Protein backbone atom coordinates (compact mmCIF):
# COMPACT_ATOMS: atom_id res chain seq x y z
CA UNK A 1 0.00 0.00 0.00
CA UNK A 2 3.35 2.38 -0.31
CA UNK A 3 4.33 1.95 3.65
CA UNK A 4 7.78 2.18 4.54
CA UNK A 5 9.02 1.44 8.21
CA UNK A 6 11.28 4.10 8.35
CA UNK A 7 9.17 6.78 7.05
CA UNK A 8 5.40 5.95 6.70
CA UNK A 9 3.17 6.91 4.25
CA UNK A 10 5.67 10.08 2.93
CA UNK A 11 8.31 9.40 -0.36
CA UNK A 12 11.42 7.92 1.00
CA UNK A 13 12.88 10.94 -0.16
CA UNK A 14 10.86 12.38 -2.80
CA UNK A 15 11.67 14.06 -6.19
CA UNK A 16 13.45 17.01 -5.85
CA UNK A 17 13.72 18.60 -9.23
CA UNK A 18 11.95 17.60 -12.78
CA UNK A 19 12.88 16.41 -16.87
CA UNK A 20 14.04 20.03 -18.24
CA UNK A 21 10.96 19.94 -20.70
CA UNK A 22 8.83 21.30 -17.49
CA UNK A 23 11.78 24.10 -16.21
CA UNK A 24 9.14 26.71 -17.34
CA UNK A 25 6.73 25.43 -14.33
CA UNK A 26 9.60 24.43 -11.97
CA UNK A 27 10.97 28.41 -11.69
CA UNK A 28 8.02 29.75 -10.84
CA UNK A 29 7.36 27.08 -8.02
CA UNK A 30 10.95 27.52 -6.71
CA UNK A 31 10.84 31.51 -6.52
CA UNK A 32 7.25 31.96 -5.21
CA UNK A 33 7.88 34.06 -2.37
CA UNK A 34 9.37 36.68 -4.71
CA UNK A 35 6.86 36.81 -8.02
CA UNK A 36 4.03 37.01 -5.63
CA UNK A 37 4.97 40.16 -3.22
CA UNK A 38 6.32 41.71 -6.97
CA UNK A 39 2.16 41.24 -7.99
CA UNK A 40 4.08 39.88 -11.52
CA UNK A 41 3.52 35.69 -10.46
CA UNK A 42 -0.50 36.07 -12.71
CA UNK A 43 1.18 37.39 -15.91
CA UNK A 44 4.77 34.98 -15.86
CA UNK A 45 1.51 31.84 -15.77
CA UNK A 46 -0.52 33.93 -18.05
CA UNK A 47 2.32 34.04 -20.31
CA UNK A 48 3.03 30.13 -20.33
CA UNK A 49 3.08 27.02 -23.10
CA UNK A 50 0.59 24.35 -22.52
CA UNK A 51 3.55 21.77 -21.52
CA UNK A 52 2.18 18.28 -22.44
CA UNK A 53 2.34 15.88 -18.96
CA UNK A 54 3.64 12.48 -20.99
CA UNK A 55 7.47 13.13 -20.64
CA UNK A 56 6.97 12.74 -16.66
CA UNK A 57 8.97 9.10 -16.39
CA UNK A 58 7.49 7.75 -12.59
CA UNK A 59 5.41 7.87 -9.81
CA UNK A 60 8.23 10.14 -7.90
CA UNK A 61 8.69 12.69 -10.71
CA UNK A 62 4.42 12.80 -11.09
CA UNK A 63 4.12 13.63 -7.44
CA UNK A 64 6.58 16.53 -7.37
CA UNK A 65 4.78 17.67 -10.87
CA UNK A 66 1.71 17.31 -8.53
CA UNK A 67 3.17 19.74 -6.10
CA UNK A 68 4.43 22.48 -8.35
CA UNK A 69 1.63 22.77 -9.83
CA UNK A 70 -0.79 22.84 -6.92
CA UNK A 71 1.48 25.32 -5.38
CA UNK A 72 1.47 28.00 -8.59
CA UNK A 73 -2.24 27.00 -8.67
CA UNK A 74 -3.08 28.52 -5.51
CA UNK A 75 -0.22 31.69 -5.67
CA UNK A 76 -2.26 31.91 -9.22
CA UNK A 77 -5.98 31.69 -7.13
CA UNK A 78 -4.89 33.60 -4.26
CA UNK A 79 -2.40 36.06 -4.96
CA UNK A 80 -0.87 38.50 -3.03
CA UNK A 81 -3.96 37.31 -0.73
CA UNK A 82 -5.66 40.53 0.28
CA UNK A 83 -8.81 39.95 -1.58
CA UNK A 84 -7.56 40.32 -5.61
CA UNK A 85 -8.81 36.78 -6.21
CA UNK A 86 -8.62 34.47 -10.11
CA UNK A 87 -12.09 32.97 -10.64
CA UNK A 88 -10.97 31.23 -13.50
CA UNK A 89 -7.46 29.23 -14.25
CA UNK A 90 -5.51 29.46 -17.69
CA UNK A 91 -5.78 26.60 -19.97
CA UNK A 92 -1.99 25.96 -20.18
CA UNK A 93 -1.54 25.07 -16.55
CA UNK A 94 -5.11 24.04 -15.88
CA UNK A 95 -5.18 21.01 -18.99
CA UNK A 96 -1.73 19.27 -17.93
CA UNK A 97 -2.84 19.34 -13.88
CA UNK A 98 -6.25 18.30 -14.59
CA UNK A 99 -4.81 15.36 -16.31
CA UNK A 100 -1.63 14.77 -14.06
CA UNK A 101 -4.90 14.60 -11.65
CA UNK A 102 -6.75 12.16 -13.62
CA UNK A 103 -3.65 10.24 -13.91
CA UNK A 104 -2.87 10.18 -10.09
CA UNK A 105 -6.46 9.69 -9.09
CA UNK A 106 -6.44 12.61 -7.09
CA UNK A 107 -8.86 16.06 -7.55
CA UNK A 108 -6.72 19.23 -9.26
CA UNK A 109 -5.90 21.18 -5.89
CA UNK A 110 -2.95 21.07 -3.33
CA UNK A 111 -3.92 18.39 -0.89
CA UNK A 112 -1.95 16.92 2.25
CA UNK A 113 0.01 14.68 0.10
CA UNK A 114 1.39 17.03 -2.09
CA UNK A 115 2.41 19.86 0.48
CA UNK A 116 3.48 17.61 3.20
CA UNK A 117 4.50 14.29 1.84
CA UNK A 118 5.90 14.86 -1.19
CA UNK A 119 7.27 18.30 0.25
CA UNK A 120 10.41 17.49 1.93
CA UNK A 121 14.61 16.80 1.38
CA UNK A 122 17.26 15.37 3.41
CA UNK A 123 20.09 17.99 4.07
CA UNK A 124 22.68 15.31 5.07
CA UNK A 125 21.48 11.58 3.74
CA UNK A 126 23.86 10.56 6.28
CA UNK A 127 22.33 11.31 9.41
CA UNK A 128 18.57 11.18 11.26
CA UNK A 129 14.99 12.37 10.48
CA UNK A 130 14.63 15.66 11.90
CA UNK A 131 13.65 19.43 11.99
CA UNK A 132 17.96 20.36 11.61
CA UNK A 133 18.59 17.55 8.63
CA UNK A 134 15.61 18.47 6.83
CA UNK A 135 13.70 21.11 4.54
CA UNK A 136 10.63 21.19 2.37
CA UNK A 137 11.08 22.01 -0.93
CA UNK A 138 8.41 24.92 -1.52
CA UNK A 139 7.00 27.65 0.36
CA UNK A 140 4.91 30.34 -0.24
CA UNK A 141 5.81 33.55 1.04
CA UNK A 142 8.92 35.18 3.22
CA UNK A 143 8.29 34.32 6.95
CA UNK A 144 4.97 32.09 6.39
CA UNK A 145 6.72 29.76 8.52
CA UNK A 146 5.98 26.72 6.15
CA UNK A 147 9.23 24.45 6.69
CA UNK A 148 7.99 24.16 10.37
CA UNK A 149 4.47 23.89 9.77
CA UNK A 150 4.52 21.48 6.96
CA UNK A 151 7.40 19.69 8.73
CA UNK A 152 6.07 18.97 12.13
CA UNK A 153 3.24 17.17 9.99
CA UNK A 154 5.35 15.22 8.13
CA UNK A 155 7.02 13.95 11.62
CA UNK A 156 4.40 13.29 13.08
CA UNK A 157 3.14 10.96 10.44
CA UNK A 158 6.30 9.53 10.87
CA UNK A 159 5.77 9.25 14.70
CA UNK A 160 2.87 7.65 13.91
CA UNK A 161 4.12 4.96 11.26
CA UNK A 162 5.79 3.29 13.82
CA UNK A 163 3.03 1.68 14.62
CA UNK A 164 1.93 0.97 11.17
CA UNK A 165 4.18 -2.11 11.08
CA UNK A 166 2.42 -3.28 14.03
CA UNK A 167 -0.97 -3.60 12.47
CA UNK A 168 -0.28 -7.24 10.68
CA UNK A 169 0.43 -8.62 14.23
CA UNK A 170 -2.47 -7.43 15.70
CA UNK A 171 -4.81 -9.09 13.23
CA UNK A 172 -2.50 -11.80 13.19
CA UNK A 173 -2.81 -12.67 16.63
CA UNK A 174 -6.26 -12.20 16.97
CA UNK A 175 -6.67 -15.03 13.95
CA UNK A 176 -4.51 -17.17 15.98
CA UNK A 177 -5.80 -16.71 19.19
CA UNK A 178 -2.88 -15.63 20.83
CA UNK A 179 -3.43 -13.18 23.93
CA UNK A 180 -0.38 -12.24 24.68
CA UNK A 181 1.21 -10.93 21.88
CA UNK A 182 -2.33 -9.20 21.46
CA UNK A 183 -1.84 -7.52 24.16
CA UNK A 184 2.46 -6.58 23.62
CA UNK A 185 0.92 -5.33 20.08
CA UNK A 186 -1.50 -2.87 21.43
CA UNK A 187 0.52 -1.56 23.77
CA UNK A 188 3.16 -0.58 21.35
CA UNK A 189 0.60 1.12 19.04
CA UNK A 190 -0.43 2.89 22.34
CA UNK A 191 3.40 3.81 22.68
CA UNK A 192 4.25 5.69 19.23
CA UNK A 193 0.72 7.25 19.47
CA UNK A 194 2.04 9.11 22.68
CA UNK A 195 5.44 9.69 20.94
CA UNK A 196 3.66 11.19 18.02
CA UNK A 197 1.96 13.39 20.81
CA UNK A 198 5.75 14.51 21.69
CA UNK A 199 6.63 15.36 18.61
CA UNK A 200 3.19 17.49 17.88
CA UNK A 201 4.63 20.05 20.71
CA UNK A 202 7.39 21.39 18.76
CA UNK A 203 4.87 23.21 16.49
CA UNK A 204 4.89 26.27 18.88
CA UNK A 205 8.69 26.92 18.40
CA UNK A 206 8.53 26.62 14.58
CA UNK A 207 5.06 28.09 13.93
CA UNK A 208 3.96 31.62 14.48
CA UNK A 209 0.16 32.14 15.04
CA UNK A 210 -0.25 35.30 13.20
CA UNK A 211 2.28 34.35 10.20
CA UNK A 212 0.23 31.08 9.76
CA UNK A 213 -3.01 32.62 10.22
CA UNK A 214 -2.59 35.67 7.95
CA UNK A 215 0.03 34.64 5.61
CA UNK A 216 0.04 30.71 4.84
CA UNK A 217 -3.22 29.74 5.86
CA UNK A 218 -5.32 31.49 2.59
CA UNK A 219 -2.50 29.59 0.42
CA UNK A 220 -3.56 26.25 1.61
CA UNK A 221 -7.69 27.14 1.37
CA UNK A 222 -9.38 25.73 -1.38
CA UNK A 223 -12.86 26.58 -3.44
CA UNK A 224 -16.06 24.38 -2.13
CA UNK A 225 -18.56 26.28 0.09
CA UNK A 226 -15.88 29.44 -0.06
CA UNK A 227 -17.65 32.49 -0.76
CA UNK A 228 -14.72 33.74 -2.58
CA UNK A 229 -15.01 31.49 -5.25
CA UNK A 230 -19.21 30.14 -4.63
CA UNK A 231 -19.82 28.40 -7.78
CA UNK A 232 -16.17 27.23 -7.72
CA UNK A 233 -12.53 27.45 -9.88
CA UNK A 234 -13.12 27.27 -13.67
CA UNK A 235 -10.10 24.66 -15.18
CA UNK A 236 -10.32 26.12 -18.62
CA UNK A 237 -9.97 24.32 -21.70
CA UNK A 238 -10.55 21.01 -19.45
CA UNK A 239 -13.68 21.67 -18.17
CA UNK A 240 -17.26 23.27 -19.01
CA UNK A 241 -18.35 24.97 -15.52
CA UNK A 242 -17.12 25.53 -12.26
CA UNK A 243 -15.65 22.94 -10.19
CA UNK A 244 -15.55 22.68 -6.40
CA UNK A 245 -13.17 21.20 -4.75
CA UNK A 246 -12.19 21.74 -0.77
CA UNK A 247 -9.13 22.79 0.50
CA UNK A 248 -5.86 21.54 2.20
CA UNK A 249 -6.46 19.60 5.65
CA UNK A 250 -4.55 16.95 7.93
CA UNK A 251 -7.79 15.24 7.66
CA UNK A 252 -6.52 14.16 4.18
CA UNK A 253 -3.95 12.16 6.02
CA UNK A 254 -4.21 8.38 6.20
CA UNK A 255 -2.05 7.83 9.01
CA UNK A 256 -4.92 10.20 11.37
CA UNK A 257 -8.01 8.22 9.79
CA UNK A 258 -6.45 4.55 10.35
CA UNK A 259 -6.35 4.16 13.69
CA UNK A 260 -10.23 4.93 14.49
CA UNK A 261 -10.41 2.35 11.59
CA UNK A 262 -8.30 -0.09 13.26
CA UNK A 263 -9.61 0.54 16.69
CA UNK A 264 -13.36 0.23 15.63
CA UNK A 265 -13.79 3.84 16.42
CA UNK A 266 -16.95 4.61 13.25
CA UNK A 267 -15.87 8.18 12.70
CA UNK A 268 -16.86 7.52 9.36
CA UNK A 269 -20.40 5.71 10.45
CA UNK A 270 -23.71 8.14 10.77
CA UNK A 271 -24.23 10.64 8.03
CA UNK A 272 -23.51 13.23 10.10
CA UNK A 273 -22.19 16.26 8.60
CA UNK A 274 -18.21 15.16 10.36
CA UNK A 275 -18.55 11.46 9.26
CA UNK A 276 -19.17 12.82 5.74
CA UNK A 277 -16.33 14.80 5.55
CA UNK A 278 -13.70 12.40 6.99
CA UNK A 279 -15.03 9.70 4.41
CA UNK A 280 -15.10 12.38 1.35
CA UNK A 281 -11.89 13.11 1.64
CA UNK A 282 -10.44 9.99 1.48
CA UNK A 283 -10.74 10.83 -2.23
CA UNK A 284 -8.11 13.66 -1.49
CA UNK A 285 -5.41 10.80 -0.70
CA UNK A 286 -3.74 8.82 -3.34
CA UNK A 287 -5.27 5.17 -4.47
CA UNK A 288 -2.77 3.14 -2.53
CA UNK A 289 -3.63 5.40 0.87
CA UNK A 290 -7.18 5.00 0.40
CA UNK A 291 -6.79 0.74 -0.31
CA UNK A 292 -4.78 0.42 3.23
CA UNK A 293 -8.04 2.09 5.18
CA UNK A 294 -10.42 0.11 2.89
CA UNK A 295 -8.31 -3.34 3.69
CA UNK A 296 -8.11 -2.43 7.18
CA UNK A 297 -11.98 -1.79 7.54
CA UNK A 298 -12.40 -5.31 5.39
CA UNK A 299 -10.76 -6.90 8.66
CA UNK A 300 -12.01 -8.34 11.87
CA UNK A 301 -13.23 -5.91 14.91
CA UNK A 302 -10.19 -5.51 17.13
CA UNK A 303 -13.05 -3.92 19.40
CA UNK A 304 -15.27 -6.41 19.18
CA UNK A 305 -12.56 -9.09 19.83
CA UNK A 306 -11.04 -7.49 23.12
CA UNK A 307 -15.04 -6.81 24.24
CA UNK A 308 -15.98 -10.78 24.12
CA UNK A 309 -12.85 -11.69 26.26
CA UNK A 310 -13.95 -10.83 29.50
CA UNK A 311 -9.97 -9.52 29.85
CA UNK A 312 -8.85 -6.45 32.11
CA UNK A 313 -4.84 -6.26 30.97
CA UNK A 314 -6.49 -6.56 27.29
CA UNK A 315 -9.18 -3.91 27.55
CA UNK A 316 -6.47 -1.57 29.09
CA UNK A 317 -4.67 -1.67 26.49
CA UNK A 318 -7.23 -1.36 23.86
CA UNK A 319 -7.82 1.96 26.16
CA UNK A 320 -4.46 2.73 26.05
CA UNK A 321 -4.99 3.59 22.14
CA UNK A 322 -7.95 4.89 22.02
CA UNK A 323 -7.09 7.60 25.16
CA UNK A 324 -4.04 8.68 23.67
CA UNK A 325 -6.16 9.96 20.06
CA UNK A 326 -8.11 11.04 22.73
CA UNK A 327 -4.97 12.99 24.16
CA UNK A 328 -3.64 13.96 20.41
CA UNK A 329 -7.56 15.40 19.43
CA UNK A 330 -7.33 17.36 23.09
CA UNK A 331 -4.40 19.03 22.20
CA UNK A 332 -4.97 19.61 18.45
CA UNK A 333 -8.19 21.76 19.83
CA UNK A 334 -5.61 23.58 21.75
CA UNK A 335 -3.52 24.16 18.63
CA UNK A 336 -6.37 25.45 17.15
CA UNK A 337 -7.45 27.92 20.03
CA UNK A 338 -3.75 29.50 19.64
CA UNK A 339 -3.47 29.37 16.03
CA UNK A 340 -6.88 30.04 14.41
CA UNK A 341 -9.41 31.25 17.35
CA UNK A 342 -7.44 34.39 19.06
CA UNK A 343 -5.50 35.16 15.73
CA UNK A 344 -9.10 35.49 13.99
CA UNK A 345 -10.46 37.50 17.25
CA UNK A 346 -8.06 40.12 16.52
CA UNK A 347 -9.08 41.39 13.06
CA UNK A 348 -10.61 44.09 12.02
CA UNK A 349 -21.73 32.86 12.14
CA UNK A 350 -19.32 29.80 12.48
CA UNK A 351 -15.89 29.60 11.72
CA UNK A 352 -14.49 27.58 8.34
CA UNK A 353 -11.77 25.37 8.54
CA UNK A 354 -9.42 25.02 5.11
CA UNK A 355 -11.51 21.92 4.78
CA UNK A 356 -14.46 23.41 5.08
CA UNK A 357 -16.00 21.85 8.23
CA UNK A 358 -17.64 23.96 11.12
CA UNK A 359 -14.31 23.03 12.54
CA UNK A 360 -14.82 23.85 16.41
CA UNK A 361 -18.74 21.44 16.04
CA UNK A 362 -16.24 18.97 13.99
CA UNK A 363 -13.21 18.59 15.40
CA UNK A 364 -15.39 18.30 18.99
CA UNK A 365 -17.61 15.62 17.78
CA UNK A 366 -15.01 13.60 16.22
CA UNK A 367 -12.53 14.01 19.48
CA UNK A 368 -16.29 12.94 21.64
CA UNK A 369 -17.21 9.41 19.24
CA UNK A 370 -13.34 8.41 20.39
CA UNK A 371 -14.01 8.94 24.22
CA UNK A 372 -17.41 7.09 23.61
CA UNK A 373 -15.12 4.23 22.87
CA UNK A 374 -13.26 3.89 25.76
CA UNK A 375 -14.20 0.37 27.25
CA UNK A 376 -13.52 1.12 30.57
CA UNK A 377 -13.97 -2.66 32.21
CA UNK A 378 -16.86 -4.09 29.29
C1 LIG B 1 -1.51 25.45 12.94
C2 LIG B 1 -1.81 24.15 13.04
C3 LIG B 1 -3.13 23.52 12.82
C4 LIG B 1 -4.39 24.07 12.65
C5 LIG B 1 -4.79 25.53 12.71
C6 LIG B 1 -5.30 22.99 12.42
C7 LIG B 1 -6.68 23.18 12.20
C8 LIG B 1 -7.57 22.16 11.88
C9 LIG B 1 -8.91 22.36 11.45
C10 LIG B 1 -9.63 23.69 11.34
C11 LIG B 1 -9.43 21.13 11.17
C12 LIG B 1 -10.84 20.81 10.71
C13 LIG B 1 -10.86 20.34 9.24
C14 LIG B 1 -10.88 21.48 8.26
O1 LIG B 1 -11.95 22.07 8.00
O2 LIG B 1 -9.82 21.85 7.69
C15 LIG B 1 -8.42 20.18 11.43
C16 LIG B 1 -8.57 18.84 11.25
C17 LIG B 1 -7.54 17.96 11.50
N1 LIG B 1 -6.27 18.23 11.87
FE1 LIG B 1 -5.50 19.95 12.15
N2 LIG B 1 -4.64 21.84 12.44
C18 LIG B 1 -3.33 22.05 12.66
C19 LIG B 1 -2.30 21.12 12.77
C20 LIG B 1 -2.45 19.73 12.72
C21 LIG B 1 -1.41 18.78 12.85
C22 LIG B 1 0.05 19.11 13.10
C23 LIG B 1 -2.00 17.52 12.74
C24 LIG B 1 -1.38 16.17 12.79
C25 LIG B 1 -0.08 15.91 12.89
C26 LIG B 1 -3.40 17.74 12.53
C27 LIG B 1 -4.34 16.76 12.33
C28 LIG B 1 -5.66 17.03 11.99
C29 LIG B 1 -6.60 15.94 11.68
C30 LIG B 1 -6.34 14.45 11.69
C31 LIG B 1 -7.77 16.51 11.38
C32 LIG B 1 -9.05 15.80 10.99
C33 LIG B 1 -9.99 15.71 12.19
C34 LIG B 1 -9.53 14.71 13.22
O3 LIG B 1 -9.34 13.50 12.92
O4 LIG B 1 -9.35 15.07 14.41
N3 LIG B 1 -3.63 19.08 12.49
N4 LIG B 1 -7.27 20.82 11.81
N1 LIG C 1 -7.37 23.03 8.21
C1 LIG C 1 -6.40 24.04 8.74
C2 LIG C 1 -5.18 24.17 7.82
C3 LIG C 1 -4.21 23.05 7.94
C4 LIG C 1 -3.69 22.56 9.09
N2 LIG C 1 -2.82 21.55 8.82
C5 LIG C 1 -2.75 21.37 7.47
C6 LIG C 1 -2.00 20.46 6.71
C7 LIG C 1 -2.13 20.51 5.35
C8 LIG C 1 -2.99 21.44 4.73
C9 LIG C 1 -3.74 22.34 5.48
C10 LIG C 1 -3.62 22.31 6.88
C11 LIG C 1 -7.05 25.41 8.92
O1 LIG C 1 -8.24 25.61 8.64
O2 LIG C 1 -6.39 26.36 9.34
O1 LIG D 1 -6.84 15.88 15.79
C1 LIG D 1 -5.66 15.21 16.25
C2 LIG D 1 -4.83 14.74 15.07
C3 LIG D 1 -4.82 13.24 14.96
C4 LIG D 1 -5.91 12.38 14.85
N1 LIG D 1 -5.49 11.08 14.76
C5 LIG D 1 -4.15 11.01 14.79
C6 LIG D 1 -3.23 9.97 14.74
C7 LIG D 1 -1.86 10.25 14.81
C8 LIG D 1 -1.38 11.56 14.93
C9 LIG D 1 -2.27 12.64 14.99
C10 LIG D 1 -3.63 12.38 14.92
C1 LIG E 1 -5.58 20.14 10.27
N1 LIG E 1 -6.12 20.45 9.10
Amino acid sequence: YHIDEEVGFALPNPQENLPDFYNDWMFIAKHLPDLIESGQLRERVEKLNMLSIDHLTDHKSQRLARLVLGCITMAYVWGKGHGDVRKVLPRNIAVPYCQLSKKLELPPILVYADCVLANWKKKDPNKPLTYENMDVLFSFRDGDCSKGFFLVHLLVEIAAASAIKVIPTVFKAMQMQERDTLLKALLEIASCLEKALQVFHQIHDHVNPKAFFSVLRIYLSGWKGNPQLSDGLVYEGFWEDPKEFAGGSAGQSSVFQCFDVLLGIQQTAGGGHAAQFLQDMRRYMPPAHRNFLCSLESNPSVREFVLSKGDAGLREAYDACVKALVSLRSYHLQIVTKYILIPASQQPLEAKGTGGTDLMNFLKTVRSTTEKSLLKEG
